[PDB]
């Protein structure tokens, strides 16, 4: 069973932890990857009720199992905060335009 389901993409807690770790490291070092500069601030315009405090940062999680290193980020993201706490897993899949919905 999937711990997080984003559309047809299936993720386990291990997938999420691995992606989060890579993203948080880049954030700590003040570096970015990709044309859209990840990780970067996630403003939460959607208004999700996260259990952890802001600021939030978004980092792509890939269905391939690889850690994001550039190119297309796909539709899925892991959102973490300043204390490397997981806020949640979100996706563009099933959402209008460039909005997000939570992965179930
Ligand atoms: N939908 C949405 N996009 C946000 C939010 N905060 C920042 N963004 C950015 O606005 C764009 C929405 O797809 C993305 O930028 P990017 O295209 O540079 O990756 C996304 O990172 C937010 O809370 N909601
Ligand atoms: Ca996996």
């Amino acid at each position: 069973a999937c711990d997080y389901t984003c559309g047809s993409n299936c993720y386990s807690s291990s997938d999420v932890s691995t992606a989060q770790a890579a993203g948080y490291k880049l954030h700590e070092d003040g570096e970015t990857v990709g044309s859209n500069s990840y990780p970067h601030k996630y403003n939460n315009y959607e208004g999700f009720d996260f259990s952890v405090s802001s600021p939030y940062y978004e980092w792509p999680i890939l269905s391939s199992g690889d850690v994001y290193s550039g190119g297309s980020p796909g539709a899925d993201r892991v959102v973490f905060n300043e204390n490397n706490q997981l806020a949640g897993v979100i996706t563009h899949t099933g959402a209008s335009g460039n909005n997000f919905v939570e992965c179930t």
